[PDB]
């Protein structure tokens, strides 16, 4: 019953940490600041990440273990109003970070630059703090703060006319329609990518690799005949099949310079979209109880008064929605382009690479 | 058996038809023409194919029934000296394609083409002519083993060491080229399937993912993605074109490819059974030592047979001297061709690409 807790709280609760949301040039948004910072991750006794803020240049270390603090105190505070992407996973017991650290910063990085995650104590704190006691102390301000769940809504402030029920209720249905509907094209170009890639570092390569090695295989044997013009075409022949295998390992190690990033950018909203169900569900659940005041007021079971809190707190929950989307798309347009850019980029010096691997190796042919 | 029948033979009588070898710069060779010709095989009651020797204009035409009656005549005559290339909207177009190169191999076969059988096969005028040489075609006992004996190689006669090694020579030549041209026949069958099969569908796929993807993006009623969703779906239709080239390339260039092994293919098929004849004689012409000292054969006899597999030797190095010489020119063409569609394909790849990539926008 935490939906209500908030629709009906006593609320003589004024909040410290502010939560700003404004109107900009297209729907609610954030207050964004104007000093985006972002925060290195590496140099791996357990293993310790070293975060390096690009803000202070303070280090500080955490074993994977805080991470997932984070996360979850993340997703317990925030989780109900924005997007908290999953944290990769420890493959085995023992390559690993390769594919680990490389999530992990993007994690952090994401983070960062959330508008709203950054300034929050409980960030700032797991990557500022200078000794044990004060991580330990701050390691339980989280755990006790309250100011988590659907009462997260009651911190924001959005400085704009407040909205109804009707609008309200196309926002939440609207976004929960995209959202929906993304996640299964986002899932399909995983499904896709995800084959192709076994394709391209699989038997593809092979069939190059194979198509090499028998060319040169034929070629020394033409050069068993002791018949006069041999040297010439042989070598030409040759040099052809080791080009083929040149190509196939061109082939095979073609993914992790293009289809891996597209493939990333794409996991990672995979995750994100793996988020609005439990999202859209509260908000949907806050909408039909707001609903359902009337009743409540007839039946006298609340008064006039509870009743405009509750539509003004559900109406905030709708500039956050919105202020949180328009975060969400803004950066989708924006990585969607890079890296799709970045892949076909790529792939046009690949192709380009092989076709002059062949013109070489074809001039190398004589003319009869 | 008829190897004895000619190593041994009565004779005293020289052939009609007489075949021609000479030993040139690179050892013994055919008597190639000064002027030769070519065949037309097109134009399409049942099926047939009107042949038009380039030769002298005046074509004839024959049903496919007719040709394998070639093949067989050919094989029967020419079959142990030298080696017949075997016969094949898809079907009666490549079965044409195929006719016209196989009839362009033996037109340009020093022997071949100038023998009766394949002569009056291209110029006959009537029924008559046709059945008549179809006859003296069928009882030319002038053929397998014996075709050596219209044979007269202008050279010293050779030794039963060379003779020997020069045959072992091919056949290890000619076997391990069959088994280098299987090879390439099978990877390259294999790269054929993939290309027309699944490699396709996944550009497909993917390019259908690109434009699900875009469509979405748009449903989203925010703004400026006008730019950005045009050019995914545009991307998308790309791989969509993409995948398409794909699956019509292999006819382009892989396909070629293939029909080249595929001919050497059976060219060296023939070898097993020419070399088996070869090596066969060589055995009957060491025994003769035995067969003269145990009165079984005159002393001239004997030299009958070393004389006589003497030119058989030749003739192997005439027929050998023909195939390397068009291997070396036939694998050079078809690469060389290969690798231009090759070329060709992977830059228009390139640029499909570079296109799309173009209406995408910097940030």
């Amino acid at each position: 019953p935490g939906t209500e807790q908030y629709l009906l709280a006593k609320q003589l609760a004024k909040p410290k940490e502010k939560i700003p949301i404004i109107v900009g040039d297209y729907g609610p948004m954030w207050v964004y600041p104007t000093s985006t910072f972002d925060c290195v991750v590496a140099d791996p006794s357990y293993i310790e990440y070293q975060l390096t803020p690009t803000n202070t240049n303070r280090s500080v270390n955490h074993r994977y273990k805080h991470f997932d603090w984070l996360y979850e105190r993340l997703l317990v505070k925030f989780g109900s109003a924005i997007p908290i992407p999953s944290l990769p996973d420890k493959q085995v017991t023992g390559e690993f970070i390769k594919m680990r650290m490389e999530r992990l910063q993007a994690w952090m990085t994401r983070m960062c630059r959330h508008p709203v995650i950054s300034e929050s104590e409980v960030f700032q704190q797991f990557l500022n703090f200078r000794d044990e006691k004060e991580w330990k102390t701050g390691k339980r301000k989280a755990e006790r703060d309250e100011l988590a769940g659907v009462m997260i809504f009651s911190t924001m402030e959005p400085e704009a006319p407040d909205l109804d029920l009707v609008e309200i209720e196309q926002k939440c249905e609207a976004v929960g329609k995209f959202t929906k509907a993304m996640d299964d094209g986002v899932k399909e170009l995983l499904t896709v990518g995800q084959e192709h890639w076994k394709r391209c570092t699989g038997p593809l390569p092979k069939e190059y690799q194979k198509i090499g090695k028998a060319l040169q295989s034929l070629a020394t044997v033409f050069s068993s005949s002791g018949y006069q013009g041999e040297t010439d075409l042989n070598d030409a022949i040759t040099e052809a099949g080791k080009t083929y295998e040149e190509i196939a390992s061109l082939v095979a190690e073609q993914p992790k310079k293009d289809l891996h990033f597209l493939m990333e950018c794409n996991h990672e909203y995979k995750g994100f979209l793996g988020c609005f169900p439990d999202i859209i569900g509260t908000h949907k659940g806050a909408i039909e109880k707001v609903k359902e005041s009337d009743k409540l007021v007839a039946t006298s079971k609340i008064t006039l008064q509870d009743k405009q809190n509750m539509v003004k707190r559900v109406s905030i929950m709708s500039y956050a929605l919105q202020a949180e989307m328009n975060h969400f798309h803004s950066n989708r347009i924006y990585d969607y382009n890079s890296v799709i850019r970045l892949y076909l980029e790529q792939q046009v010096q690949f192709y380009e690479t092989i076709a002059e691997k062949l013109r070489q190796a074809l001039s190398r042919f004589p003319v009869m």
